[PDB]
């Protein structure tokens, strides 16, 4: 099981770096650390000796990238993790998505270099990656935190099924029980969803419990997540004005989130 | 890994039944066998009527019970942990619902409606592979052990899913994988091939590559032996002349593993 950590070396990415290393160690899984030299920054001179200016900027960005990679590589080696570092140039989300094809789990921070420590939202690189990634994406808040619990938003939709299947191995390897949350006005429908997810988890060596609720799903999922709880759910598709369930959950999440498509 | 075998008890489903049991045994994986009482058949009388429908459902349900008992007996004999499930509704619908709790589906290419000379795909198999959330393995009627594996890889999203789905299977079976990447640009195809080979090796699977040009479907079809598991992404659109996967799946000579 290959873990791919994407980091821009920013404070907001520190939690992701720590979590990826912690997971690699706990799961005895190899870790690939990726830093992308942002062409959107290097191209600024062009949007305005432009080739020279662009080269000078790329050189600075690449050197910063090498420093970040070396720092994480050093940390990972110290932890006893089999780590490899990759430095590429391009649009961050595109490069990350390309490298994701060879990974089994991605770990990114909620935000990065562009936002201060007061930002509770999601950066655009993280947003674009989770919406198009072929493999599960784990978004970690800036402040490092261990995964001490797990909950799953399950409505039996295709993506919820993928989230369910993606979560099982992680919960199993970490010894975490999973709280299945199924929300619907029809209690019989929600119950059927919950029992299904619980059966799957138990069949895969994971303890599970369920909460069959009515009302607003996003609100319930957000309120039930503790700072160390991994909240797993299907990734959003449409970009709704008021936001779909997953959009509202991911934007306001207090703890680590695992998305799957 | 939970394997879900869907069978209608027909001769065309015998291959899938055998393969599912064989895989469960080889991987020490639990097996669920599902038979669906087809409401499309039971409801024919609706075209009193309720009594006639009930009499047909009763017959269909009893056949299903017999099929499940036969398969369960075989599996239990091999030491496989098997669960039997009797459902009623539209086959592909019930199969797709049950798939949400499985990690791999095993179905025959065709079933009860076609003779032993049909090399095509039945509508239940078609609908299931196109909408399944988990990998679907389509097995020919004649039972055959998987003795090899090939992967059609063009780095597309579904090809990536197929690649990730195949790895655990090839590993457990000790089969090497021949990666086939096709494109007019040799460099692009090689990059694709190398990417898949690297993933497979990183997951304990030996791999080789065939970088080709020309028609992808033709190459994939021609390279598949009767015992080779051909893994590829499931089709999306229903093209008039058929997309690559549509053509491969329709004419495949051996077992196919689809993912999406
Ligand atoms: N250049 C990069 N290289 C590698 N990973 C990156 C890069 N940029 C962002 N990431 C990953 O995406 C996560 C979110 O960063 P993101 O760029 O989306 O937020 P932001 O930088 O604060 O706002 P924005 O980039 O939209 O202006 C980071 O914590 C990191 O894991
Ligand atoms: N009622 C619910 N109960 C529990 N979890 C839910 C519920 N609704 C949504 N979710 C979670 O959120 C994920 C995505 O739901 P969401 O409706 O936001 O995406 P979508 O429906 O697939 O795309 P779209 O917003 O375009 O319809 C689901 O896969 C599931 O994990
Ligand atoms: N009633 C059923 N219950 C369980 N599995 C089924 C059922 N019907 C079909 N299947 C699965 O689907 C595979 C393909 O059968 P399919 O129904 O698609 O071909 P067919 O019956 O010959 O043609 P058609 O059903 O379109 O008239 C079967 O081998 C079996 O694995
Ligand atoms: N050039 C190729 N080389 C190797 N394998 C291929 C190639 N093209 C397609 N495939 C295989 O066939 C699968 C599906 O390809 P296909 O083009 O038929 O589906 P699609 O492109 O995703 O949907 P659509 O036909 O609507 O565009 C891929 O995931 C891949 O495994
Ligand atoms: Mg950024
Ligand atoms: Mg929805
Ligand atoms: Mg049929
Ligand atoms: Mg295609």
């Amino acid at each position: 099981m290959r873990i791919l950590l994407a980091t821009d070396g920013s404070p907001q990415a520190r939690g992701a770096e720590a979590l990826a290393e912690w997971l690699a160690y706990k799961l005895s899984a190899p870790l690939t650390v990726l830093f992308v030299v942002d062409t959107r920054l290097a191209r600024i001179p062009e949007l305005l000796p432009v080739p020279v200016l662009r080269t000078e900027l790329e050189r600075a960005l690449a050197l910063r990238g090498e420093a970040v990679l070396e720092r994480v590589r050093q940390s990972a080696l110290a932890a006893g993790v089999a780590v490899e570092a990759v430095l590429e140039e391009g649009v961050p989300h595109e490069a990350i998505l390309r490298r994701a094809r060879a990974a089994d789990l991605l770990v990114l921070g909620r935000s990065g270099e562009a936002h201060g420590d007061g930002f509770g939202g999601l950066g655009s690189t993280a947003d674009r990656v989770l919406r198009a990634s072929p493999v599960p994406v784990l978004l970690a808040p800036g402040e490092p935190v261990e995964l001490e619990g797990a909950l799953l938003g399950y409505d039996a939709s295709e993506s919820a099924v993928r989230a369910l299947h993606a979560l099982a191995p992680l919960a199993r390897a970490l010894g975490l029980g999973v709280r299945v949350v199924s929300v619907h006005e029809d209690p019989a429908r929600a119950e059927a969803w919950a029992l299904e997810a619980e059966a799957y988890l138990r069949d895969h060596g994971v303890e599970a419990s369920a909460l069959v609720l009515g009302g607003d799903a996003a609100d319930h999922l957000l309120r039930l997540q503790g700072p160390g709880d991994l909240l797993a759910l299907g990734a959003p598709v449409r970009r709704l004005v008021f936001g779909s369930t997953a959009e509202r959950v991911i934007r306001n999440a207090q703890g680590p989130v695992l998305t799957a498509r």
